[PDB]
Order: structure tokens, then sequence, then C-alpha cells
């Protein structure tokens, strides 16, 4: 309608998308093949070394 490329340089406030939510992570199932069950209970009598870190690539950080 009516020539408004003049007063136009307050376009610069596109700098708010983030809204995006955190539903993508629909790709950590891979345990299947990449089953990490990580429960290395090494804890050395002799030097209380545990070392005890759940890290199940089907399970939620559980470090013991």
């Amino acid at each position: 309608q009516s020539m408004r490329t003049e007063c136009n340089t307050a376009r610069g406030k596109g700098h708010m998308l983030i809204a995006y939510p955190g539903d993508c992570s629909q790709y950590i199932s891979c345990d299947s093949n990449d089953q990490s069950p990580q429960q290395c209970a090494s804890g050395t009598v002799f030097n209380s070394e545990k070392q005890r870190c759940d890290f199940r690539a089907n399970v939620p950080s559980c470090k013991v």
C-alpha cells in the first residue's frame, strides 16, 4: 500500500526464538545396540576407590 522501506530499521528484534521446548530428545534410545551399562563398582578394598558410576545408556546418570 504505502512504501515503508525507510523507517524499517526497527526489524532487529528477531532474537526471541528461544521458545523451543525440550521434547526433541527421542534419539537417546540407541541402548538397543549401544548398551553402556557403566556399573564398574571397582572399589579395591586396599584403596577404597569404588568407581561405581551407573552410566547405563538406558538409565539416568546414577553415579554411586
